[PDB]
């Protein structure tokens, strides 16, 4: 038998600790011998689980697109995905316009914010001595950066997590569709808002931005606001809600984050590698090989990162957390032409959470009485993340 046979991102099999890092622990063994494997799920695709396969899958855009950087693709209507789903020359020419605000000397001046902004957050429960880590905090503080970086008012993250949903996971498509369109709609809104009163947030921007002397679309300007709006709220909270049940359960880990703080920005590093909760498809343009495979143009790849990210071969003992790793070339954020733009952004952002989290609360457990949930998908991670600590003080009465 082969696991490559049935593998899909989407029905991934869980273990007894309620992650699917056993399954992705016998794939990375098979991709030993077979690193890339066809799997009969989605009619038909290939499953790309090595690093060294990965890598010249990425690097190769001239038979490699990004037209299927979502697979199965996610329900963005007519709309394509802003810079993530385009080739260059267009994806570069949107880019250009955003690399600024998302550059690592702008993107450190959120740290302040961020840093309120999740004491405020841990303010809301830390008199109860129970809430879900996930729905309380790692989807909270995302979602109102997000909120930010669009010129969204910040306690609406309900809304935005409706939209995203409808995007990434709800099964109906009519219904997602039509929430979609929702979300379109209070875009055009935003926009008309802005062309007579910007801020000076990232979308207002783009709206006052220029290629080539002339102003985007409409229909640009609601590709750059999804984008950002699924990086933050999806993306972004999973990996969060994934590492804080790590911290829940791994006493030996969080102590050490505690004694060393200075070992924090390195160990959000490693945390990436091993929670990094994105895959991404290519859509092969032309007949092209790859270590044994020959794949055809039509056919689409996915990218394994979680399991490239544990080769034996550009890893050692890649099944540990060792916090202390470096270098640590890791493909949770992709690499080339389309590496994670907020990259700067989030590492700034999972250091705070971190920080604070545990100066705050340096002693939780996982709840007993209350069950963690895993979401399976493209972006996968920990959902619900039920928490017990002992009763503490708001810093803000
Ligand atoms: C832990 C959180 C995140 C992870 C793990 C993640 C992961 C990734 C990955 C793997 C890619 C590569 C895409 C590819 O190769 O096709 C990517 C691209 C991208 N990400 Fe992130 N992402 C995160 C958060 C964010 C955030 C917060 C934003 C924006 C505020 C963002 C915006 C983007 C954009 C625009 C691209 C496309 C870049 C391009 O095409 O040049 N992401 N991300
Ligand atoms: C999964 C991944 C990497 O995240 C977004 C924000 C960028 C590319 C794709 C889809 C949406």
């Amino acid at each position: 038998t082969s696991l490559f046979t049935t593998a899909d991102h989407y029905h991934t099999p869980l273990g007894p600790d309620g992650t699917p890092h056993a399954f992705f622990e016998a794939l990375r063994d098979e991709a030993e011998t077979t690193p890339i494997g066809w799997s009969e799920a989605y009619g038909g695709h290939w499953v790309v689980a090595g690093y060294k396969e990965i890598q010249a899958v990425i690097q190769n855009t001239k038979a490699f697109s990004n037209k299927g950087v979502t697979f199965p693709r996610y329900e963005t209507g007519e709309f394509e995905l802003m810079m993530a789903g385009q080739d260059d020359p267009v994806h570069k020419k949107y880019r250009q316009l955003v690399a600024k605000p998302f550059s690592p000397e702008a993107t450190d001046l959120f740290t302040e914010q961020l840093r309120q902004s999740t004491n405020d957050l841990i303010d809301a429960r830390i008199e109860l001595g129970e809430g879900d880590a996930a729905t309380w905090l790692a989807n909270e503080i995302p979602a109102r950066l997000t909120a930010i970086l669009l010129g969204l008012p910040p306690e609406d993250g309900d809304t935005y997590r409706r939209w995203v949903w409808a995007i990434t996971h709800v099964e109906n498509p009519e219904e997602g569709a039509e929430i979609f369109a929702e979300l379109v709609a209070h875009a055009r809104t935003l926009i008309a808002e802005r062309r007579t009163n910007p801020g000076n947030d990232i979308m207002s921007r783009v709206i006052m931005s220029k290629i080539d002397g002339e102003s985007l679309s409409e229909d640009d300007l609601i590709g750059f606001f999804t984008i950002l709006l699924l990086g933050g709220i999806d993306n972004t909270a999973r990996f969060l809600s994934s590492v804080f049940w790590r911290l829940a359960w791994d006493i030996e880990l969080r102590r050490r984050l505690i004694a060393h703080p200075e070992l924090i920005p390195n160990a959000v590093d490693e945390l990436l590698r091993f929670y990094g909760p994105a895959m991404v498809g290519r859509l092969v343009t032309q007949e092209v090989t790859v270590g044994d495979i020959t794949m055809k143009p039509g056919q689409t790849a996915m990218l394994w990162f979680p399991i490239a990210s544990r080769d034996r071969s550009a890893f050692d003992s890649p099944d540990n957390i060792v916090i202390e790793r470096t270098p640590n070339r890791h493909l949770s954020l992709g690499h080339g032409i389309h590496r994670c733009l907020g990259a700067h952004l989030i590492r700034v952002e999972a250091r705070v959470a971190i920080t604070e989290f545990l100066k705050r609360i340096p002693e939780f457990s996982l709840d007993p009485n209350k069950e963690c949930e895993w979401l399976m998908g493209q972006v996968a991670g920990m959902l619900h993340v039920p928490i017990i600590f002992p009763k503490g003080k708001r810093l803000s009465e």
